[PDB]
């Protein structure tokens, strides 16, 4: 899969190559070590490229917003609050055939970070040895990829993404354990984003651009309108935001915040407020 490809702005679990269920984990407020993966947001982290230095910060999504930082000039990794400081880029290669990531330090690149046999992490200088080779695991690929799905809106515990009683419109209702509230999510390797097929007509969550640019169930399409990057909130993972590959500054919402049964669903400039907010959970 390119699923797990080291695109900025994604969210993945770091682990070392030797071993698939530790992780790299934020343990306190400042220290951080591999440990048996669990999936609590302090074990995610997400990816944003600095263009300009070609190289990417890591920060975790506990909420706390900390970064991965090499505490120059000691050999020891902490996470802590991004002040922009050279020491706290890494850059990011891959071996395109084993799928390993060299992890190394922006401000000295003769510096890789390194797990040791006790868990603990450190950075060193560079060998040909499996202790500074990590592996990328896409978080929300390795969640909900071919899984069936409920997605509620964050205005109300309630309410639920549903293709409407005869029509192709999709709206909010309660749920009432139907299929035309169940949505199979499967990733598309092209587009390298996601479809969401509602379970009752085996028809896709698509934007259909016209003035009112509403979500209907749609025949499958090669069309980027049927594709959605799905991604945790900036800060948090426990709630979603679903980008239209169509346009990707606008995404899955709810017209006018309303939270009535049979309340559109649209595609709408993304502000992040809690109307483009969805819970995504596993029926």
């Amino acid at each position: 899969t390119n699923a797990n490809d080291l695109r900025n702005n994604e969210v993945f679990f770091i682990s070392p190559s030797n071993n698939t269920n530790k992780v790299l984990d934020k343990i306190s407020q400042s220290e951080v070590k591999l440990w048996n993966k669990l999936s609590g947001a302090n074990q995610k982290w997400r990816l944003i490229y600095d263009t300009n230095k070609q190289a990417y910060k890591i920060k975790v999504m506990d909420n706390t917003s900390l970064i991965l930082t090499w505490n120059a000039p000691l050999s020891s990794v902490s996470v802590k609050t991004d002040t922009n400081g050279d020491n706290q880029y890494w850059y990011l290669l891959q071996n395109y055939i084993s799928r390993n990531v060299i992890i190394r330090n922006y401000m000295n690149p003769n510096l890789v970070l390194q797990y040791n046999i006790d868990d603990t992490l450190m950075v060193s200088t560079q060998t040909s040895s499996s202790n500074q080779f990590f592996k990328f695991s896409n978080c929300i690929y390795e969640a909900l990829n071919n899984r069936n799905c409920k997605l509620q809106t964050q205005l109300n515990s309630d309410r639920f993404l549903s293709k409407n009683l005869n029509s192709q419109i999709i709206v909010l209702w309660q749920w009432f354990d139907s299929s035309r509230q169940k949505w199979i999510i499967e990733y598309n390797e092209t587009k390298s984003a996601y479809t969401l097929k509602c379970q009752e007509n085996n028809r896709y969550l698509t934007w259909i651009q016209n003035s009112n640019n509403y979500v209907e169930t749609y025949q499958s399409t090669d069309s980027l309108i049927q594709y959605w990057n799905i991604n945790y909130l900036d800060n948090d993972a426990s709630k979603y935001i679903l980008y239209n590959l169509q346009d990707t500054n606008r995404v899955l919402d709810v017209y006018n915040s309303q939270i009535a049964n049979g309340t559109h669903v649209i595609v709408d400039s993304y502000h992040g407020n809690t109307n483009q907010q969805w819970i995504i959970n596993l029926i």
